[PDB]
């Protein structure tokens, strides 16, 4: 708009939110993926994932402190996407592309799915 | 680093966090400023303000659901700064510059204080 724009503010906020996650500060959910557990902030999950948005926006599930994901989801692909949510950085490799793309479709992360489509196309 | 960088991800996350604030979704604190009240997410307050960081990082105050700010703080300057936290946009005018700068010092928002110093200098 007309206001002063701070071009690094959003990235600085996100870095600080990742710092809070690293310290378990104000995390409010544990995501269970196969044999693994990942703590996060529901607000960040909602902001990034259509699946988590759909779950937590509903007053029926808003206050859940544990979410068990589909057992078929592999913790590797989930961890890469959780890190992406909190960093804007996506670790796509040839050895992980299929697991990451299938996990991003499940998480309803359209931008990441489209980027995976670009990765397969360039390889 | 070496990972794919999503240049709009942090701003998109912040926009979605402001959308949750607008809907009172997962807000966990009310900030009382004179006769006014403002709801927010403690994680965003911590990420942006050295005062709120110092308060909520301490296990003694981490779970507080109400924070009463210094009565001398005016809700106008506070609201401009809260909006800045959630948008990267700072509404500085000649009629509000003094109230905004004094509130940013109180909130320990160094980048905003330095920018206010630049505003007074240009006027
Ligand atoms: C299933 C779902 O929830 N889909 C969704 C939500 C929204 N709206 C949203 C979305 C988010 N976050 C999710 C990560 C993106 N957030 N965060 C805070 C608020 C608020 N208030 C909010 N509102 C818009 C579009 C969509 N799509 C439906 C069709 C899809 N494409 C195939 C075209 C896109
Ligand atoms: C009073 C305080 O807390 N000051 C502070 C905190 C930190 N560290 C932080 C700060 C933040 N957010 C606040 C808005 C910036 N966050 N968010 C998450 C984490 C974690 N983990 C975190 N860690 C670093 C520098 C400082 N300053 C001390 C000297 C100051 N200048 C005058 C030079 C700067």
């Amino acid at each position: 708009d007309s206001q002063i724009q701070f071009t690094r503010h959003a990235s600085d906020v996100l870095l600080n939110l990742n710092r809070l996650r690293s310290r378990d500060i104000l995390t409010d959910v544990v995501i269970v993926v196969s044999r693994e557990q990942f703590r996060a902030h529901k607000t960040v999950l909602m902001a990034c994932s259509g699946l988590f948005y759909s779950i937590f926006t509903d007053q029926l599930k808003r206050n859940l402190s544990v979410i068990n994901l589909d057992p078929e989801i592999n913790p590797e692909g989930f961890n890469i996407l959780l890190d992406f949510m909190y960093t804007s950085r996506l670790n796509l490799r040839e050895g992980n592309i299929m697991a990451v793309m299938a996990t991003a479709m499940y998480l309803q992360m359209e931008h990441v799915v489209d980027t995976c489509r670009k990765f397969i196309k360039a390889s």
